[PDB]
């Protein structure tokens, strides 16, 4: 009766063949929520050939996702594996964020203004905040500005795409000194902490003040390694003169990880001040 | 040892045009030590785009390798860069192995012998003994019959290749990824695991995992605790068992090198 194609096993959530938006293997829809008419994004994944194991730490992982709400976080409704028409993906169905990501909203503007930038960044933080303040903390990994989205008539900026690189990573990340049939696993171990989230926030952060992509002097990751395990910033830190958003960059991207800022210390900054019901 | 063709800038050794063998990135020819007329091994490196800081780098790292002697280790002399048709090449002098790798030697056998397969891993573990016991300690990473060298008339047995590897490397989001996810993490455990196939490959005469067909499936199975098809293949249960020690998926369970050394299976041939 509404032009829906498809429904959610659950019987919850209607697909409508309205395409919303389309990334690298995924299409998001429209969608409708039916218990509370709220319209929803209808994610189509495409199949990464995932095996019986990848499956199962998806799965732990999406109940967790679900129980998550905070205003600075797209929320997360459900997911499943379909296989309707002889398409076979993930589908995931998420809280709509209309205008897309942050890289989409601001290729409709030329130069960024100071109280956007507060007001964007200080939203972001707050959504980090409460991830890394969860049990366990949960570490984003993969913040950029193409997964942070936004709601133009309203300015809500939320992060997305939790999890969404380790369900989608083809290979392994980056290559490592060994021949593979002789390394032991522990050699493909990653090892990280929150202060990889403050790094990429002080890279999102720069992007967005300079309206350019950071490194995009370098021709290819090898130049950005060797610049950036060097300890040499992007030149595009030299664009920015404002003192406070320059210390607050460089309290993100120092290279040992251990003298970067935190992301409550970096709500402290007075550049993202605003009021505690203190008059 | 008549007419050479190239010689060291120090003047110490001599290039004779002979080539003796080819292995991973590198040509070798015969070499010969003008000082004491020792047969080197005179290895041309194919070319690679080293920034200054990389340079500097490898040659600090070479100066570290001059002093590390010892029986099991395969001796490293000299190293510089040369214009070789056209490209800049590393030069590297070494001790030379003349029967190769032993990945090499093997294919002039058809079923691995239990006194062999003992001299032999004893000889590894003895030198990664060496190697890990260096101040800073010396992980070699990369350990594998294709990087272990023997000398047949002696049956003496040397790891090489040390560093060659992450010399000749080649090639989250990059902007975005800190420096500090680019950090590789081992100890010295990761060489016992390497040991452990070593030691499967001899047995068996194959590759561990050669079942799969890309190194995905590979990573796979091993971060899924699944060991290769060739494991159950091994016939000696006691070569089984140590393979089984030294390939356990937490490196905390494996054997150390000291309990290797002492065990029975590996007791030298006095009598």
């Amino acid at each position: 009766e509404m032009k829906a194609v498809a429904t959610s096993p659950s019987g919850r959530f209607l697909k409508f063949d309205i395409e919303l938006g389309r990334g690298a293997f995924k299409t998001v829809y429209k969608g409708l929520d039916t218990e509370t008419w709220v319209e929803v994004a209808w994610c189509e994944l495409q199949d990464r050939k995932l095996t019986k194991a990848e499956q199962q730490r998806f799965k732990e992982e999406a109940e967790m996702l679900k129980g998550l709400q905070h205003p600075n976080i797209v929320r997360f409704y459900d997911s499943w594996e379909s296989i309707l028409k002889g398409k076979k993906c993930i589908v995931l169905v998420t809280e709509l964020m209309t205008s897309g990501t942050l890289k989409t909203y601001l290729k409709r503007f030329k130069v960024m203004k100071p109280k956007v930038l507060r007001s964007w960044c200080r939203q972001i933080l707050k959504g980090l905040q409460f991830l890394h303040t969860r049990t366990p903390p949960i570490i984003h990994r993969d913040l950029k500005c193409d997964n942070i989205f936004i709601t133009g008539p309203t300015g809500s900026v939320k992060i997305g795409d939790l999890g969404l690189a380790t369900l989608m990573r083809t290979s392994f990340a980056k290559s490592v000194i060994g021949t593979p049939e002789f390394m032991a696993p522990e050699m493909y171990e990653e090892h990280y902490d929150e202060s990889v989230d403050v790094y990429a926030f002080g890279m999102c952060m720069l992007e967005m003040a300079t309206s350019e992509y950071p490194y995009s002097e370098c021709q290819n990751a090898a130049q950005i390694y060797r610049k950036v395990t060097s300890g040499i910033k992007p030149a595009s830190f030299n664009k920015v003169t404002d003192p406070e958003v320059k210390e607050i960059i460089e309290g993100c991207i120092r290279q040992n990880k251990s003298e970067r800022l935190s992301i409550r210390d970096l709500l402290n900054h007075a550049f993202f001040a605003e009021d505690t019901g203190l008059r």
